[PDB]
């Protein structure tokens, strides 16, 4: 009995076996517009993907993830509200069963088809097991999905969907260019939180980028094929793998615009 998204395993239960579930400074959060503070201090994000390195691409059972060779600086975030530099080791998704919803952060109440997030170690704690042990361990960037124009340069994940269906289920994923998924501005609102899937630990520096990407209706409809189960299981389809918006609490979040 294993945690997921079910009614019976999803997050209104996880704070049974991952109490920090009510914690201070919980993840995803709604992002209240006129209540952000714009703040001149924040610097522009350096997002620096010329050398990444995709390796693999994995159904882990709750998502799909895209994994990096991340044993040099080669794909590295910084600036921002960032200091230091941080090393890009996966990307995934979260999404919904329909376009309405599907988003974890979600902007004046409205969701989203879809959020990806870009996963980011300090390097200053050596490893990603070390660095989720700390306050400001990783930092993930979020960008929406909206249903309108397709990505091309989504393309190559889609396709790869039908041979990692199921769970547990990997297939090699090299040279992908996640450049290809960042929309044309990096202004942003930032804020400190925490993994949105458990263990639910609160290392993490959230960056949430205001412009959402748009992604096909059938691009997103293949997200939607896949199944949470493993291979020779009935079949759960993949859908409304997103955990709901928490309490704010003592936070502020920022923004990096007027
Ligand atoms: N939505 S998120 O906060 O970016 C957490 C995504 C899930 C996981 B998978 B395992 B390790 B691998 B890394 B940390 B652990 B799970 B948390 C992030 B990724
Ligand atoms: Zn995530």
């Amino acid at each position: 009995h294993h945690w997921g998204y079910g009614k019976h395993n999803g997050p209104e239960h996880w704070h049974k076996d991952f109490p920090i579930a009510k914690g201070e400074r919980q993840s995803p959060v709604d992002i209240d517009t006129h209540t952000a503070k714009y703040d001149p201090s924040l610097k522009p994000l350096s997002v620096s993907y010329d050398q990444a390195t995709s390796l693999r691409i994995l159904n882990n059972g709750h998502a799909f993830n895209v994994e990096f060779d991340d044993s040099q600086d080669k794909a590295v975030l910084k600036g921002g509200p960032l200091d230091g530099t941080y090393r890009l080791i996966q990307f995934h998704f979260h999404w919904g069963s329909l376009d309405g919803q599907g988003s974890e952060h979600t902007v004046d109440k409205k969701k989203y088809a879809a959020e990806l997030h870009l996963v980011h170690w300090n390097t200053k704690y050596g490893d990603f097991g070390k660095a989720v042990q700390q306050p400001d361990g990783l930092a993930v960037l979020g960008i929406f999905l909206k249903v309108g124009s397709a990505k091309p340069g989504l393309q190559k994940v889609v396709d790869v969907l039908d041979s990692i269906k199921t769970k547990g289920k990997s297939a090699d994923f090299t040279n992908f260019d996640p450049r290809g998924l960042l929309p044309e501005s990096l202004d942003y609102w930032t804020y400190p939180g925490s993994l949105t899937t458990p263990p639910l630990l609160e290392c993490v520096t959230w960056i949430v980028l205001k412009e959402p990407i748009s992604v096909s209706s059938e691009q997103v409809l293949k997200f939607r094929k896949l199944n949470f189960n493993g291979e020779g299981e009935p079949e759960e389809l993949m859908v409304d793998n997103w955990r709901p918006a928490q309490p704010l609490k003592n936070r502020q979040i920022k923004a990096s615009f007027k």
